[PDB]
């Protein structure tokens, strides 16, 4: 029932689709795939921003560093995609596509880590309630 959980799943599902599709694909197919991953990231980041005011102050910094890491993971993917599109129909085609896949996989791992960090913050938050 949890929007952070749903947003992470969507982002991972987008990365898994691109991953399963990128090898036999021209730019016209893989630009939209990167764009779907991007928007799912943007969605997750907005959800997390809206969640932070609920979580303990001591957890804020580590969540925020996990957010910045995903943002820099998306920049890396975009970089490698632009490079894969430049060396289209060459012998650096596959190389750059393999680096896209690596960057996407990193993005998925980092989304899962961010879920882990928020999940522990939520457990910590149960520990600091108040009687009435
Ligand atoms: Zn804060
Ligand atoms: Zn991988």
């Amino acid at each position: 029932n949890d929007k952070v959980y749903e947003n992470v799943t969507g982002l991972v599902k987008a990365v898994i689709e691109m991953s399963s599709k990128i090898q036999p694909a021209p730019p016209e197919e893989y630009v939209p795939m990167v764009k779907e991953v991007g928007l799912a990231l943007r969605t997750l980041l907005a959800t997390v921003d809206e969640t932070i005011p609920l979580l303990p102050a001591s957890t804020h910094r580590e969540i925020e560093m996990a957010q910045k890491l995903l943002n820099s993971d998306l920049g890396e993917l975009i970089n490698k995609m632009k490079l894969a599109q430049q060396y289209v129909m060459t012998s650096l085609q596959q190389e750059y596509k393999k680096q896209m896949l690596t960057a996407a996989h990193a993005l998925a791992v980092d989304a899962k880590n961010l879920l882990d960090v928020i999940d522990q913050a939520r457990l910590k938050m149960l520990g600091q309630t108040r009687p009435h």
